[PDB]
């Protein structure tokens, strides 16, 4: 386990191109290819990055490879953040995963958003933060991913994703 699973898992893994919610070319795990409205623009792209004549199709390697990259993006974000910082800081491996994934799923700025959570996260309390996001809409609005995510910061193992 990693968290290119853990997100394989949360997000979902798509294999081929496909326009995203606001019509952009993306593939793998949210890997966005392009803003313009041309598929040999996305296809180019794609054939860039992979390194090769994709043709729009990818393996779950080449996926690691550019999900690898869109991670580092995100912690960077994470640590532009004044709030995010020092909770990212805190955190291991795992519980830092779980915050990726959250930054992944409602952008820096949500996660941001939640102030005790990251405080009591910064403090150690995974327990208790856990028991704080739980009670909060996104707990209620995509409760599958929250109660492992949830989890993971209470365990800090990765026993929810097994
Ligand atoms: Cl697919
Ligand atoms: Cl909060």
């Amino acid at each position: 386990m990693n968290i290119f699973e853990m997100l394989r898992i949360d997000e979902g893994l798509r294999l081929k191109i496909y326009k995203d919610t606001e019509g952009y070319y993306t593939i793998g795990i949210g890997h966005l290819l392009t803003k313009s409205p041309s598929l040999n623009a996305a296809k180019s792209e794609l054939d860039k990055a992979i390194g090769r004549n994709t043709n729009g199709v990818i393996t779950k390697d080449e996926a690691e490879k550019l999900f690898n990259q869109d991670v580092d993006a995100a912690v960077r974000g994470i640590l532009r953040n004044a709030k995010l910082k020092p909770v990212y800081d805190s955190l291991d491996a795992v519980r830092r995963a779980a915050l990726i994934n959250m930054v992944f799923q409602m952008g820096e700025t949500g996660v941001a958003g939640f102030t005790n959570s990251l405080r009591m996260l910064q403090q150690k309390r995974w327990c208790e933060a856990a028991v704080n996001l739980a009670k909060s809409r996104w707990y209620n609005q995509t409760p599958n991913r929250a109660k492992r995510v949830i989890t993971t910061f209470c365990t800090g193992t990765w026993d929810a994703y097994k």
